[PDB]
C-alpha cells in the first residue's frame, strides 16, 4: 500500500539530486549515503533542520530516469570511512567531502515520459525532469512525483518512520 509513503512525504522537502555516473548511484542504494558539492550541502543541511522529512530524487546524468529516492536520516558529516565515489571529470574527493546518511524509500526507476504531466513551481514550471543538482521541487509536485515511482516492496518504512 501508498499509507505508509504517504505519511513520510507529509510535509516533506524535496530535492533533485543529479548524479553524473551509474556508479555513484548504485554505491549510494548499497551503503545508504550520499555526497554533494558544498553549495548543495549547505542547503540539504539546512533543510535537514527544518522538515519532517528531506527527499533526495536520483537522476543519472543522460539516463532519461529518476533511480529511485530516498530520505535523509542525518546532516553531513566529516571523517568517515572513505567513500570510494567515481569522479567525474574536474570533480575531486575534497568537493564530495561531506557525507549524508540516507534511507532509501524506493529503489526502483521512473522514467521521464511518465512524469512529464509535472512542472515544479520552483523551476519556472518547467518539467520536474529538468532542474540542476539540488533543485529543490515544491511539496506538490515532490509528492506526485514520488507516488509515480512502482512501489518497491523490498523496503519497510515502518523504521523510516521512527527515525521522524
Ligand atoms: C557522489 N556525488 C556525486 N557523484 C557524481 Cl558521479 N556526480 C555528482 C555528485 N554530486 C553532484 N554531481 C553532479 C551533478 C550534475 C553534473 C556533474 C558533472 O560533473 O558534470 C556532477
Amino acid at each position: 500500500g501508498t499509507s505508509k509513503l504517504k505519511y513520510v512525504l507529509q510535509d516533506a522537502r524535496f530535492f533533485l539530486i543529479k548524479s553524473n555516473n551509474h556508479e555513484n548511484v548504485s554505491l549510494a542504494k548499497a551503503k545508504g549515503v550520499w555526497s554533494t558539492l558544498p553549495v548543495n550541502e549547505k542547503k540539504l543541511n539546512l533543510a535537514f533542520r527544518s522538515a519532517r522529512s528531506v527527499i533526495l530524487i536520483f537522476s543519472v546524468r543522460e539516463s532519461g530516469k529518476f533511480q529511485g529516492f530516498a530520505r535523509l536520516s542525518s546532516e553531513s558529516h566529516h571523517g568517515g570511512s572513505p567513500i570510494h565515489w567515481v569522479l567525474p571529470a574536474g570533480m575531486s574527493a575534497k568537493m564530495l567531502g561531506g557525507v549524508f546518511k540516507i534511507d532509501w524509500i524506493c529503489r526502483r526507476e521512473l522514467p521521464f515520459t511518465k512524469s512529464a504531466h509535472l512542472t515544479n513551481p520552483w523551476n519556472e514550471h518547467k518539467p520536474v525532469k529538468i532542474g540542476r543538482d539540488g533543485q529543490e521541487i515544491e511539496l506538490e509536485c515532490g509528492t506526485q512525483l514520488c507516488l509515480l515511482f512502482p512501489p518497491d516492496e523490498s523496503i519497510d518504512l515502518y523504521q523510516v518512520i521512527h527515525k521522524m
